[PDB]
């Protein structure tokens, strides 16, 4: 169906600069974290201009399904929603994605602007620093279901709880009542985790794949009950004749782990390689795990197994990390 995707998200612009320690200090960061920036932050967006940043199209959930829209190639074969401000910014971004053929309702907040994050790369770790502005007003219009007719795949980021939960919760409810549809959430960073728990109990129920990192899972063990291999079937429980119940777990370099729990009640559990990068190789891992979701989200809309969906998420990421910012290149 011409559809394929359908995701939820905050469309914000990326400011990328590599920069010295002594930078993240200044400003409060931790080396490799994912937060909202603070009031003491919010200076890291001028300052940055120092550093002869490059800016890009951001947004994990954006990044992730450009890749598949990039994958598919036909119009429209991704849709994606989310809101950004009714400033210039907010209309670079609309027409970046209207010339990658993606299909889009982005809703306009008047009197805000754009989302940005700064990407701040040290030594080749990543640490990112968002404003959302307009994001934070997104609410799903009640025809949203017209628009992805016709989608099976439905995702969306715990990223996007910060606006509401309430658009998560509208699309996952939607896919559940459909049958061959399955929504798919990304624990998308430790603080969605720690602070949207309740509302993540109720989408989880309606979640058939669950994606996320090494780190994103151990909180939500904690957060949770349960507290690699154990964490993943952990997990398996908050989710738990056969509907899709699947939980995929990246670690960096380390396999990839995948537990599935099937029709039967049969845990099956796979740990699937990584090729080696040189570290040398590596530029910097913006975006390894959006264009691992990506590339795994093309695969399964392929019908690929499992194991292969994780093989195309994996080619995805290593050709990303390959380079400066997220690429779509492939
Ligand atoms: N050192 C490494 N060597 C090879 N692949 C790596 C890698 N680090 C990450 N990846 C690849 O990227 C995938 C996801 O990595 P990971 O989830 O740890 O990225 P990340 O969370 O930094 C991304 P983001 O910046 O988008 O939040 C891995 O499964 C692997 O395919
Ligand atoms: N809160 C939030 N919401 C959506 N996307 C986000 C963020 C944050 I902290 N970081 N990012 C995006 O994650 C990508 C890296 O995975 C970057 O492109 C960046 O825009
Ligand atoms: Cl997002
Ligand atoms: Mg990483």
């Amino acid at each position: 169906g011409p559809m394929r995707v359908f995701a939820i998200g905050n469309p914000i612009l990326d400011l990328v600069a590599e920069v010295p320690s002594s930078f993240l200090d200044e400003f409060f960061l931790k080396r490799g974290d994912a937060t909202l920036a603070t009031p003491e932050q919010m200076r890291i967006y001028s300052t940055l201009d120092q550093f002869n940043p490059t800016s890009l199209p951001g947004g994990s959930a954006l990044n992730s399904v450009r890749v598949v829209q990039k994958l598919l190639r036909k119009p429209g074969s991704a849709g994606y929603m989310g809101a950004i401000g009714d400033d210039p910014r907010g209309q670079v971004l609309k027409e970046l994605c209207d010339k990658e053929g993606l299909a889009t309702r982005f809703m306009v907040a008047p009197g805000q602007s754009t989302g940005t994050c700064a990407v701040l790369i040290n030594e080749k770790e990543r640490t990112l620093c968002t404003h959302l502005g307009a994001c934070g007003s997104f609410r799903i219009p009640e025809n949203w279901t017209t628009f992805a007719s016709g989608a099976l795949i439905f995702y969306a980021t715990a990223y996007t709880l910060t606006a509401t939960p309430k658009n998560a919760l509208e699309v996952a409810g939607y896919a559940h009542g459909i049958p061959n549809a399955i929504f798919t959430l990304n624990l998308s960073a430790p603080f969605c985790v720690e602070l949207y728990k309740d509302a993540m109990q109720s989408l989880l129920l309606h979640t058939n794949i669950l994606f996320g990192n090494e780190e994103e899972f151990a909180h939500l063990a904690k957060v949770h009950n349960l507290v690699k291999v154990a964490l993943s079937v952990a997990n398996k429980e908050h989710a738990v004749t056969g509907a899709t119940k699947l939980v995929v777990m990246t670690r960096g370099h380390n396999p990839v782990i995948a537990a599935e729990q099937t029709a039967d009640g049969t845990v099956v559990v796979h740990e699937v390689g990584v090729p080696v990068v040189a570290a040398e190789k590596i530029v910097d891992t913006n975006g390894a795990g959006d264009a691992f979701v990506g590339g795994f989200l093309y695969g399964l809309s392929q019908g690929k197994t499992v194991k292969q969906c994780i093989m195309c998420g994996n080619a995805c990421a290593q050709d990303v990390i390959q380079h400066v910012g997220f690429s779509l290149s492939f």
